[PDB]
């Protein structure tokens, strides 16, 4: 029986998947995906590629009416009908929509054809995820929509300049990317949710500190660790919580009105908060570690240099740099840092970065790579170590 | 080790797959999509929803480039510098969209670094798939980005009407889809290239057309066979590919241009072509099978009956209307069927029909379920056998 | 390809065997074994039959021999040359052995055609489990050997009778097997031996012994565990090691001569050797628990009955019996029980035992059952808690 | 879940061995051994040996009772009190011997605690495998449980001669085994059903016979096909089967009385009996193929060898000798092959016998091989034909 061969198949890779790690699940996702377009018809590819697009569609709708939000505390199975009056959506379309969501688990659909939440309603309720998928949605889907003519019309260029890519079609503007988002209160907003999400694990999880920091000094007033864009300072808080007496300063840099936003979420004491726009000569002198996680990937090689020659002369030769952001490798890389990179070249021109490539352009600021410690897997996140050449 | 658990994982599927049919392999992927869904974190979740829109938009690409169809005729791994140069296209543009397709198996990356065609590959090169894929990107992704906006602004209503959903929105327009299509040319062209796909298996495979026939005569000229809307006509030519002595007209009826089109390809004799606007009434009398596929789920009721009522008063006892179109279950349906639901919605106002749904609009039209032949699995795609009442 | 199949099933059960724990694997071990029976053609199961006898015999070789003490403290892997000349062996018996033990993983034979040990190597040199291998073959396999011809020539009676059972065909005596073998001093060697294995797991790790002693007291001198037939004193040991605080006298009670062979692994205090015959009435007044490990199971009812109630008239209210044995399902039983039914069967006229048939035992004795606790599955042995009726 | 697990193992396993044909599921089978012997603890491993000794007592007792002829052909579940009044045994032997049997396959135990046929039921029913079954436990068990003091006494000769191996001690005599059967009525009718199963597959479904013929003449009454020792005649029945217009007698040589009950199910015309010893000259002259299946694997190289030099003189320059017999490898050899090889040793003093060693064996009377087709796997049965040197 072919429904007796489906529900062994999924026993097995249940019960494999449980006992591997969280890296070695990610590995068994990837093999899955793989597996379904290998065994896919042809008619299935374009069907598949023609209908995947629902789900950010369908998620978008869900959020504005507080769908997700509102089955993950229900404690009973709703129906259709109770779902679209408590709401105010009508009610043959939220039977729609909701038969659509369940058939891609996006919620859960009993036996009696009512609704329950899935783990993808809870995580579609959960503000910071819920802003990604908002984000997709508004800012993703319209670059991506204009790249391909684009492309075509520019008799397909190289894109090198965050100023000339498909963002300026997709909005029809001349600022880029970051400029004109500044300027819109609602998308302002979302990021400001968005935000709020702590991605897990760390770099801390690898990050030899003690190894690195030798017999590093924290006399007189000296910073031990400068967070650039730091954002709501999780490096910050997971730094101090980690290694609780270890001396030196802890500043988490960034624009006012993020660090206005982080306040309530901070310590009392131990990190301090420094108002700094990255593009400005960096203030703090003699740090051990400048921290960039995820900022340089937003930026093309000419701005991503001009953001580390701004760190460059505060540095002594006890200080590092560290860039903790995507290393994909030379071959066989993943969807995930794939798509990034084709996402972030349409609305930002900028570019996912190998190893060699994070080392040619540190060199252009006079820096030379002296370790290089992963900490997620198969999909590489490290913290890239860099010193003064 | 966990590499060896995953080529495992992969070579048991693979197995399986190959030792059931078509529609068990069909069950397999879609347990292979319920098993990455439940498996993945909450960020995997939100990443996967935002990147996999990068598919449609980089195979959109990949048409303009015509990449696909070359390197489905290449003999030999090719590199990105190769492909690059031989289709036009900026060679890091060009290295970055091959990382990209490998890593979702729109090509295949070789441990050198070259790249041959997948599978997918093949079927984005073959014209009527490639004009699917075209389609949704320019058709359905429009209408998908405007919904959500389109339902809150307008308090989400249910959608009942062609004239207003969420294409008017999207094309800013007041015209129904298929009356602004035909004002397009390009879309136009894209459409006829997508009328030449035809799909598999198809409705002969499971109709017992004997057993319906009965003692039905031919005698002396009766029509067997009127393919209402048959586009190339392909169920008229495997009808009497099927059944070569089975003696009856066999006609195809569609408007001018698409007729013409299907000349090339038609039988040089046994299948007339006859131009017939399928809003009008049917002139054929008295024939065995009026079949009507993939026709009226492109339509509200109102309109899907006045196509049925058109054909009624043609019909004699033993006639028969003959739907050929998705029977989606009442519960537990699968995401082509609903997604298909959602784009229809919001591009022409219709809706996918459960078989209580099809028999309460062919009641209507004064019709009655006499069979259902299912020939696809577990999607229902089947042959609706109606007579008079 | 079904190399690369078989290769798969392997590392996915060795997979899903690694993730659970003993009970687990030993329920995968069965199903492995099921598989085998319904997978095997006709001629297959009767070569299975014929030749599976062979491991028993040809382990005995390698036993008399020392080939499985030797091969497991080598530290490279051995020719058949280098092992016969070690052990003393002709060079094409000892290649033929060798051949046929790698084939049933007794050893392990390298691409080189060398052999090292493999797990079952080191469990045959094991003196417990090794003497465990020979009493299968000189105790068991005489008495299996006759019982067809033995059940034959008497009409396939019940058998119920110590004196009267295949054992006396076997052997040409007409004692029991007990006294028999008190008369053989090389096989009385060899049970020596055996009784230093240690089943593992055992009864603590399951047995609530806090909620079972209440609020009994040791005080003034009273005895908290009497080990009946206790043989080296493992569960005395293991006792006092899990409960190194609880009060009262633990007891270890057994023939002089086996008491003698405990002495040199006894712990130095905390543990009492007292020489008893269990037919004998029961010296120990009040004891907490009066314990009979896999003792009653070697005897018929009416034997088993006369142990019980020589124990009864020594116990007072808070007085409890806890027999440990095996406690096969009423249907659905595994090999290990009903293999082992029938070979007591066959060499001592007794029965594995229901738990409704060691009810109906105890209450022939005046006992009542109070409390079950099974520590092994999925062959059931339990620890049984019997009170005063 | 545990049971949840084992049953997707099963339903897997199942599926895959299927797929495959019969050889892929030999390699399963075997694979699944080797999972059962790695995964079992080490007192498993000494139970697995001491208790499936019992298969075969028990198969023995079962056949004596016509046990398994009888549920064979029941059209119902029996209970274990019907089967022991039906068939003469007392009620409680029967029950335990069916719990046993249901345990193992033997039989198959329902819910409500009946019994019906299992395969190996039917299998164990079949004549000539009841036979096979019935050899292995009244011939190969006594000279298994006499190898090991045999060869201790000994001190572990190389066996060379059939007069002086296991068999003279395991019977009392100094007979060699075919001697002394010859002797024995009962075994002599055992053997008699023995010969009448068919091994399949057979050496026709790879033997290339008109390219080993070329242009090979029958004139004058030459013989196509001389089967020395060919009992029933299964590979001359099925050489006219598949060849029923080769020119050439086709002979079966054996001795009288198996001659005489090949009779009854020889074809009426075609085949020639001819009553010939082995042990004596060939008489007919010429034949094209003297064809050998499985009778050399029962001697000693030196009696083997007379047994060729008695058929090279009759041999002109187009006769071949094919031996039609297991050649196992040279490493990795499978339990059927290797058990075979120590029970022939046992029994017979005989060997398998690499195709290296049976070169050198055919050598020694003179003949060279040409050709060498392998007609089952993994353990391999092949044709080798054999010319003058
Ligand atoms: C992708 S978020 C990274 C946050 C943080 N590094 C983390 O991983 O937890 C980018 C951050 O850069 C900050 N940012 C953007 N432009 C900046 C600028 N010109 N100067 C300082 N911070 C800036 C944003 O406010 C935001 O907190
Ligand atoms: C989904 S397509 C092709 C379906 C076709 N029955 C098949 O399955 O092979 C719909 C068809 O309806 C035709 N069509 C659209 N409007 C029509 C009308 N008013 N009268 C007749 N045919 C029409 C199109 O030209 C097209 O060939
Ligand atoms: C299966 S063995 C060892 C069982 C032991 N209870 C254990 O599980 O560790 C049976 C024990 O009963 C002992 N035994 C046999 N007959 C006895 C008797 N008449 N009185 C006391 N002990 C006896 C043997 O000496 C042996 O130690
Ligand atoms: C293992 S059976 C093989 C039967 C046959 N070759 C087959 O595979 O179908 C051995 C055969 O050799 C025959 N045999 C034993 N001794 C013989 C002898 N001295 N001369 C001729 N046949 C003999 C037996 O009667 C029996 O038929
Ligand atoms: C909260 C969980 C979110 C899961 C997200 C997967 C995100 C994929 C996504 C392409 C991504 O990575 C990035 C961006 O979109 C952007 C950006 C920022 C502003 C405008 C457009 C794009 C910048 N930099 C990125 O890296
Ligand atoms: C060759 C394979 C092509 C796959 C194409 C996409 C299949 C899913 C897709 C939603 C689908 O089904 C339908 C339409 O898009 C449309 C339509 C027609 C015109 C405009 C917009 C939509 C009508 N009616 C449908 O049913
Ligand atoms: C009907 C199905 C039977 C399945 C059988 C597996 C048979 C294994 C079995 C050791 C085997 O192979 C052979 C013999 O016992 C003998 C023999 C013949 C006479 C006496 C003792 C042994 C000869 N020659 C063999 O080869
Ligand atoms: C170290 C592992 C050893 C495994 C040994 C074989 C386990 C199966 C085995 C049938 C078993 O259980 C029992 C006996 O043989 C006997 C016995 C004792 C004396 C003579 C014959 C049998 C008594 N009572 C049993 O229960
Ligand atoms: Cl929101
Ligand atoms: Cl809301
Ligand atoms: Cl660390
Ligand atoms: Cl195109
Ligand atoms: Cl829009
Ligand atoms: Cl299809
Ligand atoms: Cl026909
Ligand atoms: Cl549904
Ligand atoms: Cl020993
Ligand atoms: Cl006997
Ligand atoms: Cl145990
Ligand atoms: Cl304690
Ligand atoms: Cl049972
Ligand atoms: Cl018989
Ligand atoms: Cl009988
Ligand atoms: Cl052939
Ligand atoms: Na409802
Ligand atoms: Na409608
Ligand atoms: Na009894
Ligand atoms: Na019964």
């Amino acid at each position: 029986s072919n429904a007796e061969t489906v529900a062994a198949i999924k026993t097995l890779i249940q019960q494999l998947a449980q006992s591997t790690d969280q890296f070695g699940r990610a590995e068994i996702n990837d093999a899955l995906r793989e597996l379904q377009y290998s065994l896919e018809t042809p008619f299935d590819t374009v069907m598949r590629m023609s209908l995947d697009t629902c789900q950010v569609a369908v998620a978008r709708i869900g959020s504005d009416l507080g769908l997700f939000k509102h089955l993950s505390q229900c404690a009973s199975p709703q129906s259709a009908e109770e779902l679209a009056d408590h709401l105010g959506c009508g009610r043959e379309l939220m039977s729609r929509l909701l038969r659509y969501m369940a058939s891609v688990r996006m919620v859960q659909q009993t036996d009696d054809i009512k609704y329950i939440s899935s783990n993808i309603t809870q995580t579609l309720a959960v503000p910071g995820l819920e802003a990604g998928m908002r984000h997709a949605f508004e800012n993703l889907w319209p670059v991506l929509m204009a790249l391909p003519d684009f492309l075509a019309e520019r008799k397909y260029p190289d894109i090198v300049d965050a100023k000339d890519t498909a963002f300026q079609k997709a909005f029809n503007t001349d600022q880029d990317c970051f400029h004109w988002l500044a300027t819109q209160p609602t998308r302002i907003a979302n990021f400001k949710v968005l935000l709020t999400d702590e991605r897990t694990p760390n770099f801390l999880s690898t990050f030899p500190l003690e190894k690195e920091l030798g017999s590093w000094s924290a006399e007189p007033e000296k910073a031990l660790f400068v967070d650039i864009g730091g954002g709501m300072g999780h490096a910050c808080i997971r730094l101090r919580e980690k290694y609780p007496n270890q001396p030196g300063r802890v500043i988490l840099q960034d624009l006012p009105p993020v660090l206005q936003a982080a306040q309530a979420t901070l310590p009392l004491s131990g990190i301090e908060s420094m108002p700094h726009n990255f593009h400005t000569p960096q203030p703090v002198q003699g740090a051990k570690f400048y921290f960039l996680r995820l900022i340089l990937r937003d930026f093309p090689d000419h701005q991503a240099l001009e953001i580390l020659q701004n760190i460059v002369p505060a540095m002594d030769a006890e200080s590092r740099i560290v860039i903790d952001d995507g290393v994909p490798p030379e071959k066989g890389a993943r969807w995930a840092e794939t798509g990034t990179d084709i996402c972030i070249m349409s609305a930002l021109g900028s570019k996912e970065r190998t190893q060699r490539q994070w080392e040619e352009l540190a060199a252009k600021a006079g820096l030379q790579l002296q370790a290089l410690y992963q900490y997620t897997w198969p999909v590489v996140n490290a913290a890239m170590v860099f010193s003064l050449q």
